[PDB]
């Protein structure tokens, strides 16, 4: 889904 | 978001496991204090009196992520090689530190409430309860009917104060309109009365889940309804004044051809329509696939995190 | 769910695959018995005397797991860079436990059924009378075809006596009607006389996907079908007491109003609207975007899951 | 689908990819003759005769499955660490064989029609005489234009015989009605004439690529048109049965049902609805509910290879 | 997009990267002038007298990236196995170049429209003028508003005018047909007058994204609206030709048919449909269907495109 | 309106 864990947890 | 790294130019030292072989400035493990590798006392264990290095048989690609936490003196990331426990298990080895693994791990009476003691009958009996109340309203509405209302009423009111946050709010709700008992006060209480419907949040797991996406997405909503009110308003003019050119207009105004753009973007249909004349036609054409469009555009994102939520979950 | 690795301090030895040395003390490889590398007589073969290094002629990215299911004790991780057929045979290669291969499987007369022995025919004739059972069932109910529908139910005991499960409770469903022929229960047997129609699954491999698909996405189901009745009743709630404020109400009661909430919810239509008012109105389009926010939720597992289905039978 | 392995006991040598060592025998360098390593004609230039190494100044993680190509002898994927042009320039370099590369490529006057020669111009012509006949067509069916459409079809056998695969065969159809000039044959011809319409396929490069996704999405059309033909059945049976339990039947037969199942499950609306007691509007709501799901089903398999084939083309 | 990869036959150098060893030929290194590598001045601090070779105390894993630029001779990329921080952090170590950097970034008064220094208070008015110049718009074609019409027009041309792309071209467009003011003629410019909802562009960054979207997506708009007319002709002549045997013929025409065509396709619904026969509603089914597909195809391009859009912004 | 809104991945 997001390649570097964009907007990640909040 | 801005770390340090060390520079170079004393005594360089190896770092061998399974048979890779790593060579680091003692400056790059002196960055960070306590930790395995940061210490002298926790690491004459591992190392080797004969070939001058430091054994560790774990697994190799794992220690390129750990030995770049010293060289980016803070970053810390999993790279995209391995799965999750596998690199879990090396950081408690490695003991980088409480602060960095639960960091690590973000990037990653009073028995009614809790479903155990065998007490599940309790929230059993509270899921009859509110079927029961929607049941009894939904039939009151029909063409007594109190007497178990009050029931429903008094084992709310029990079950809050035994409790006594959202959901604390949906159920001080659920009871405030039997307290309370213009006409627009009376239609308005009895319509905010259909809330009990929302104290299937505290038993029902995919309910919170939905609650939980709907928090998350607020923009995303903000939006699809910024881009809902932009079409209904552009479509309603453009048919409003495409009609204005006949004797029998079938939209009086545009407020009134709200409804018809709004039921053509959701694409779930106005009904008749023949009245309307060509132009009529073609924006609606247009409405239609435009509705299609903004409509299948900012949804995907709400589908993905009520889908990444419902997974964390489970 | 848990594993152990070996702990430091005896004697260690090299492994070397393709160029990639790999250092290990006995104590690792002296956990797992059997197998290529924990006992020594099926690796002495592989040993170089001259050099005391193991050498094996393999992959060498694939061997990086291979050490690690010795390290982790039993964790056999595959690494994502290579494909399964090359993983495949690798752990074949090291013989690393025949129950240990079995759960890598989950990581990643009687000639009627069995389409061969020209039995292909036999079949053909099945679903040509599946087909022509369906076709005089949809004639007979138009304003003889008793004939047709008792060779065809001789046909469907035959073949379920010669084959004397969901299948199995299928056929034998398909036959119920037959033998037994208030008003009621006649209406429900005609009504369930329709289940011939699945009799199909048998030979059709899409539908037995759809079938598998429906099984594994029962939380699915569920979820979407509470989602829909929590909104039906809101959406219906909320029309009828807006609508109670007028003389002439489109909605007689909530009950009434579900079938507008289910079509537009899910964006049927539900036809002739004029004479609902401007709050109505309001109620409807936010009803509608609230079941296209809901349609579109929980559906994007259960596609998926069959997406997974199919691609596995194909 | 199945290739051999070297095995050892002779001689052995080592490959020196800038820095990284490789280690494999003659005997694993001698199952692929010709090559730059199968041969020591066209490796000897790389040879160090120092060292005694084989130096390669290229890509250190494109050299794994160049190694594998010998390891498995004839087995080549590409290791997901590179991108495709790397690996196209890295594959060349050692000249693996024509086979090879076909088969690793593989697993990843006449002026009228090529537009250049600035014959963009017939083209362009071509592409308005189409858009004209249609517009000819769709005028001529209104409450002349045989001229016109005579002219088009003039120029369509003229472009056909100067021509002289499906394409053609719409080229061919496209003057078959015309060539041609029961009522139901001359309706049928009539119909059949919109095919011209198709005859953009020549031009278009999108009409292309959903033309080869039909043909590449055969198996999922079928199956989507089964899955509606079930529902519908089903679904008509269900209504039928339950609605004719009243004096007032809306719906005559099971066939005549037919239209609103479809109606209900492709979500287009049938329209008026209110004659239906609650059992057909419950089978209804269930209808819509059934037919969301199956129409969402398989089209995320006839969308990836529309996007699969687009991104091709382009 | 040709690049050059060094030949051998003069000297080998070895670069230890944190003990991950690389030989590389000298000639490769000169291939790129200045840089860390390409001159010996910047790199004699970093090597090694005694082991004759350059000691790097950085990321191993990237360190290939950083040498594939030197053997392909003018090639870049990352390949996944690092974020693009860590990259972007390495290349500046060995500072390649902002001649070469500069491709890498894409490969993966007037004190007013600024929202700073306490200016935020006028973007909340114009917002606030926008809303109610289309709140007076929306209640004036109902069943005075001049002076708020009038107000809301200064304020527009005020703007304008102070602050002097699509932009400006909407805002100029919005008091045109104030400034303007055959029938057709009237109802084209009161038509065009509702481009003032167009203004929230300014404002908004969503809609700025969906603008961005669409211009980024023409092609594929373009063949949803060629594959929607193509199905719309070819099933609205399948219905004519089908109903038209008939006395009672519920279409007239086939351009009458097109209105169906459309709705059926997009799956909005005609309404009354009882005076169709068996094969216009086996004609209308098979419609049904393709609409469904034949839309669902070209959308989950452009929702991509959103999607990247929206992240990126 | 809005199912289609598929992706990548699957495998
Ligand atoms: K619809
Ligand atoms: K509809």
């Amino acid at each position: 889904a997001a390649v570097a864990g964009l907007y990640g947890l909040g």
